[PDB]
C-alpha cells in the first residue's frame, strides 16, 4: 500500500527509540540528571517503546492514548527529578531538560520548537511542585 503522510517519534517505535536515545545521550552530559539516573532512565525510555509498539501492532493510535504516553513521560521525570542525586533544585533540572529536549528533537524530526518544549517542562515542575513548596523574603 501507501500512506507515509504521518511521521511522528510516539507514533513510531523506531523513531520513538531514536528520540529516547538521543535525550538520553544528551542528558547525560547536561547538569539535570547524571549518568548514574541516565542508566536507570534506559528502562523508563524502553517501556514507552513497549507500549508504542503494541498500539502500532494495530495500526491504531488513539489522540488520547499518545497523549496519555506523553503526559506519563513528564510524569516520570517528576519522580527522578523529585529523586536526591540528580543535580540539585527541580528548577535547574526542568530546565537542563528542555535543553537535551532540543537537541533531541533536532535529532528525529530536526524541528525544534520553543513553546512545544515549555509546555514538557512545566508539566514535570508541577508535578514535582503540586503547588508551592519554597518561600521567599
Amino acid at each position: 500500500g501507501s500512506g507515509n503522510s504521518h511521521t511522528t517519534p510516539w507514533t513510531n517505535p523506531g523513531l520513538a527509540e531514536n528520540f529516547l536515545n538521543s535525550f538520553l545521550q544528551g542528558l547525560s552530559s547536561m547538569p539535570g540528571f547524571t549518568a548514574s539516573q541516565l542508566d536507570d532512565l534506559s528502562t523508563i525510555a524502553q517501556s514507552l517503546v513497549q507500549s508504542i509498539q503494541s498500539l502500532a501492532a494495530q495500526g491504531r493510535t488513539s489522540p488520547n492514548k499518545l497523549q496519555a504516553l506523553n503526559m506519563a513521560f513528564a510524569s516520570s521525570l517528576a519522580e527522578i527529578a523529585a529523586s536526591e542525586e540528580g543535580g540539585g533544585s527541580l528548577s535547574t533540572k526542568t530546565s537542563s531538560i528542555a535543553s537535551a529536549l532540543s537537541n533531541a528533537f533536532l535529532q528525529t524530526t530536526g524541528v525544534v520548537n520553543q513553546p512545544f518544549i515549555n509546555e514538557i517542562t512545566q508539566l514535570v515542575s508541577m508535578f514535582a511542585q503540586a503547588g508551592m513548596n519554597d518561600v521567599s523574603a
